[PDB]
């Protein structure tokens, strides 16, 4: 199934985090409308945060977030999680090699923010 795509409230103001758990250099691309609106790089195995951004999910409200290794796109696991009716989460994790953890690049997309 697709994964790492979330159709956020229009015209919204979201947050997004990445953090990095690998030998390899990762880069998060974070697409709002289809158009590059963040993109992050970095390399860690502590969980060094990559990059954080606010980014307006626009008239669409569609985020997508994809994830290269070495030019490659890592396998993606995601998911949405909603508290109280009211606080998003939207979660993503990746896997770039062998061994399945899926903690290679994770991103974290919030919201409502303010
Ligand atoms: C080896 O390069 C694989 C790569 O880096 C490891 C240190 C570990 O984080 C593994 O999960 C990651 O895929
Ligand atoms: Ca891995
Ligand atoms: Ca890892």
């Amino acid at each position: 199934a697709t994964q790492g795509v979330f159709t956020l409230p229009a015209n919204t103001r979201f947050g997004v985090t990445a953090f990095a758990n690998s030998s390899g250099t990762q880069t998060v691309n974070v697409l709002v409308n289809n158009e590059t609106a963040a993109t992050f790089s970095g390399q860690s195995t502590n969980n060094a945060v990559i990059g954080t951004q606010v980014l307006n999910s626009g008239s669409s409200g569609k985020v997508q977030v994809q994830v290269s290794v070495n030019g490659r796109p890592s396998d993606l696991v995601s998911a949405q999680v909603i508290l109280t009716n009211e606080l998003n989460f939207a979660l993503v994790g990746s896997e770039d090699g062998t061994d399945n953890d899926y903690n290679d690049a994770v991103v974290v997309i919030n919201w409502p923010l303010g």
